[PDB]
């Protein structure tokens, strides 16, 4: 019944830019607590910008500190992730999580969309 759906990847160039959103049904996003989260060749999936439920404050990856910015837009129930200055290194399995509302053990978690930086 709830829905994490993830869009706005694919294959951009270097030094380019990508929208990420990250559209729910069945629960509202509000002032839950929420995170992106990618996956990159090799690698293990990795915590890169999340906002707090508490004071509702953003916080990044260095690696994409002054490039990526989380924004999130009530009236549209939707997370974005806003990626500029793209690196090959960004190359990735990009995932949105979500925090419920009330008790649960685990997140919400949208199926996962790939970047490709070239
Ligand atoms: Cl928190």
């Amino acid at each position: 019944q709830v829905q994490l759906v993830e869009s706005g990847g694919g294959l951009v160039q270097a030094g380019g830019s990508l929208r990420l959103s990250c559209a729910a049904s069945g629960y509202i996003f509000g002032r839950n607590a929420m995170g992106w989260y990618r996956q990159a060749p090799g690698k293990e999936r990795e915590l890169v910008a999340g906002i707090t439920r508490r004071g509702s404050i953003t916080y990044y990856a260095d690696s994409v500190k002054g490039r990526f910015t989380i924004s999130r837009d009530n009236a549209k129930n939707t997370v974005y992730l806003q990626m500029n200055s793209l690196k090959p290194e960004d190359t990735a399995v990009y995932y949105c999580a979500a925090d419920p509302a009330s008790p649960a053990y685990g997140d919400y978690w949208g199926q996962g969309t790939q970047v490709t930086v070239s």
